[PDB]
């Protein structure tokens, strides 16, 4: 408790010593409060015009404006501590689980350099505006590097003065850049080093692309075994236990010297105790504490929640396989016939599922899985829009299964190829395409972003008849040499200037590893679509008027964006389609 949270909390007392006062109508139940002081401040979604623009028959769609117009309850829970036998299972899991993953793998502490490099090339590293203006600026000022020296020599020390968190089915954590720094110090390698690469985790899906992951879901259909269950957590990042933590801490253990302290400092003095400031409007700013739930890094946070999803899924399988009789407690015997279960089959049962964070797939060896809940709900892992008790529901096909908020559509192209392409609600695409964040774009920034949802339409989702038209229109109205861009940057193979039609032939045929021939694509044409019925079910506008009418008048609606970014050199990609080639 305040041995470890008190300097940090006594630091932030002095700078508001004229508004500091311990508030009596405070609403925290599971957050421990300590004292509020004054404050007065806030950032809403914009809309793209260059996509609005291009995107008329939308306009009337309310699945897609209402996306550019406009639980809190669920922080503030509590969750249980596990039973003796469910705690056991998690920590023989675990401590088998950092071996494997570090077998071809070496700890290593990130650097300055690194750091500084990721800085100068836009990365959302949730920081804060203070001293310096923007992260760029303090990176190079020497400054900055003595107040991250003087906590790091703090945390050699077991202590913490300046990591505390800030809070703004979503809950992102901002600290300072410093704080920032040392969290990537100790614990970057997990993400810099591919430690959840499905080579390197045999489950995880980190580097792989949204191009991969319906290969890798047909894949994992392969295998012998039961229905494919795809059952998502209610708040996952709320129902990280104290126990959750300590088994990912574990991870130190493959550590040595400096290293293995400033993993450790990070683990005990950041994530398993944590100070958080909170705009409450009765608008003063509340500093709470607790020691569960996850506010790290997001990326940080996305292995941790891979690593966990992936030990609470294979005891998950354990318990339907029959390992264990029950989590109240674990014989003596029972625990080695787990660690011997890992030994035997715990690689083979890892191939068995696709996990991204708290978003998984598992193909078990038989539906005894679907029924096998005891486990899985005293971990705290209780799954959304289900009773706690009532069997899953598992998937038959591997087509219908959802992941990363896709399904994947196997589509056989005119030479007789197979290509398995992600798909979601098209309303969903076109919405996401038509917003901005943020203030201050030109015209030519706004251009350049519509340009990027373009080329990752013609990259991912060519098979959507509206979308490929829509993406060349774009790319037609945008001058041809401006640049992609984005503010928050998986592969984002569609970020270049290169002719979209040689990327096509580079993700899809050259370097995917499904693809026996590699005879090279010569136009869009031999690139084919989903179904006509297909393409409606999965949201298509083809066959309305409104969407006849600006498919034939296209020409139209890109010389109206041509002549509002004046006269620049465009390129007519129209023509790479049948209909508008003559
Ligand atoms: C886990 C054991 N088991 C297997 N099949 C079931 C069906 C209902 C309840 C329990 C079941
Ligand atoms: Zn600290
Ligand atoms: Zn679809």
């Amino acid at each position: 408790n305040l041995d470890i949270i008190g300097k940090r909390i006594e630091k932030i007392k002095q700078e508001h010593e004229t508004s500091w006062h311990y508030d009596q109508d405070h609403p925290y139940k599971t957050w421990a409060y300590h004292g509020s002081y004054e404050t007065k401040q806030t950032a809403s979604s914009m809309v793209n015009g260059v996509v609005r623009l291009l995107t008329k028959p939308w306009d009337i769609i309310p699945m897609v404006t209402q996306m550019a117009m406009t639980f809190k309850e669920k922080v503030d829970t509590r969750t249980q501590e596990p039973k003796e036998g469910t705690k056991k299972l998690m920590k023989i899991t675990a401590e088998w689980l950092w071996k494997e993953l570090g077998k071809k793998k070496t700890p290593r502490m990130c650097t300055r350099e690194e750091f500084t490099r990721k800085v100068r090339s836009n990365a959302a590293l949730g920081a804060i505006f203070n001293k310096w203006k923007s992260a760029r600026e303090a990176v190079e000022d020497s400054g900055f590097w003595e107040l991250v020296d003087k906590e790091r020599n703090l945390h050699l020390e077991g202590k913490c003065e300046t990591c505390v968190y800030n809070m703004m089915s979503r809950a992102i954590w901002y600290m300072w850049l410093g704080a920032r720094f040392l969290e990537f110090e100790a614990l970057g390698f997990l993400n810099e080093d591919h430690w959840f690469s499905r080579e390197n985790s045999l489950s995880g899906v980190e580097g792989e692309g949204l191009h991969k992951l319906g290969y890798i879901l047909r894949d994992v259909s392969k295998k012998e075994g039961g229905a494919m269950y795809a059952d998502d957590t209610a708040g996952w990042d709320t129902r990280i236990t104290l126990e959750d933590l300590k088994n990912e801490e574990m991870v130190t253990n493959h550590m040595e010297g400096e290293h293995k302290k400033l993993a450790e400092a990070i683990f005990k003095l950041t994530y398993q105790n944590k100070v958080v400031r909170v705009q409450r409007p009765t608008t003063v700013m509340d500093i709470i504490s607790r020691r569960d739930q996850r506010g790290s890094g997001q990326v940080v946070t996305y292995g941790l929640n891979t690593f966990t999803n992936m030990e609470a899924q294979l005891i998950r399988q354990m318990e339907g396989e029959g390992v264990f009789k029950s989590i109240q407690h674990l014989t003596v015997t029972e625990e080695i016939a787990v660690k011997n279960w890992l030994v035997r089959v715990g690689r083979e049962r890892l191939s068995r599922m696709a996990i991204s964070g708290d978003d998984c797939v598992v193909k078990p060896l038989d539906d005894r899985f679907a029924s096998a809940l005891t486990a899985l709900n005293d971990m705290g892992k209780v799954r959304k829009d289900i009773q706690q008790w009532e069997p899953s529901r598992g998937w038959n096909d591997w087509t219908q299964v959802p992941f990363c908020s896709h399904h994947f559509h196997e589509l056989i192209m005119k030479d007789g190829r197979v290509l398995v392409v992600p798909c979601r609600n098209q309303d969903e695409l076109i919405g996401r395409a038509r917003i901005s964040q943020g203030a201050g774009w030109s015209l030519r920034e706004t251009a350049c972003l519509g340009k990027s949802y373009a080329q990752m339409w013609s990259l991912m989702y060519f098979h959507r008849r509206d979308l490929r038209l829509a993406a060349n229109a774009i790319c037609s109205a945008v001058p041809s040499h401006w640049v992609p861009t984005s503010r928050t940057t998986a592969t984002h193979e569609w970020m270049t200037t290169e002719d979209m039609l040689t990327v096509w032939n580079r993700v899809w045929i050259q370097e995917n590893p499904w693809m026996e021939d590699k005879t090279p694509v010569e136009s869009w044409e031999e690139i084919p679509y989903l179904g006509k019925r297909e393409d409606q079910w999965c949201g298509s506008l083809i066959g309305l008027t409104s969407r006849a009418t600006w498919a034939k008048n296209i020409q139209t609606a890109i010389n109206q964006v041509r002549s509002l970014i004046g006269n620049e050199e465009y390129t007519d990609y129209m023509p790479s389609m049948k209909r508008f080639r003559r």
